[PDB]
DNA sequence: GCGATCGC
DNA sequence: GCGATCGC
């Protein structure tokens, strides 16, 4: 699923930024809450990277 | 170790 | 086929 709300994240390049993830999903084992993961693209470098989403972010 | 996802 | 993403 795509996202729409921006997320505050630290790019691989070190800069803080507000980015709309291209994909989001839940990442959890059986019996545990786990985390939500977003797939982001650093607009300066063009590189993709993953980052934790806030617990209330809509999947 | 468990979970999903995809660019590389 | 794997790295890297986190909290348990």
């Amino acid at each position: 699923s795509s996202g729409k709300k921006p997320v505050k994240v630290k790019t691989p390049a070190g800069k803080e930024a507000e980015l709309v993830p291209e994909k989001v999903w839940a990442f959890a084992p059986k019996g545990r809450k786990g985390v939500k993961i977003g797939l982001f693209k650093d607009p300066e470098t063009g590189k993709y990277f993953r980052h934790k989403l806030p617990d209330d972010y809509p999947i």
